């Protein structure tokens, strides 16, 4: 049974109590505040800057953290098919039809919208096709 929501969980790579900096904007992030509970969060979403720049949301829009701040656990998709069985992909939610992948590989959700997930690479699969889960 796939996660109804998510993308993966973070956890802070500081002790607790050290404070963690959220964040509006994410290509050009204004202070919002200060996260210093250090528990398991669930991502919501992802912004997929490159490198020290990656932001992952922790709720809305003033929730975003840099991904560097934590480890985070993706959520793994895999198709529900056998291996050689095709399943598409497109170039956003209700996109373009761009290619296929042929189920043999696991990958990590870097968002998801609409009813389709990114498999990363700006690669959106339905997620009647595939199942999403923690591990």
């Amino acid at each position: 049974v796939s996660e109804p929501e998510g993308i993966g969980v973070a956890l802070s790579i500081y002790p607790d109590g050290y404070g963690v900096n959220l964040y509006e904007r994410p290509s050009d992030p204004i202070y919002a505040g200060n996260i210093t509970k250090k528990i398991p969060y669930k991502v919501f979403a992802g912004y997929w800057g490159g490198g020290d720049k990656d932001m992952i949301c922790l709720g809305g829009e003033k929730q975003w953290a840099y991904n560097k701040h934590f480890t985070i656990d993706w959520y793994k998709v895999r198709s529900k098919y056998p291996v050689g069985w095709g399943v598409n992909f497109y170039d956003g939610p209700s996109g373009n039809f761009l290619g296929n992948i042929d189920g043999s590989e696991v990958y990590n959700a870097h968002n998801r919208v609409g009813g389709y997930v990114d498999i990363g690479g700006n690669r959106w699969i339905k997620e009647e096709h595939v199942t999403i889960t923690a591990k």
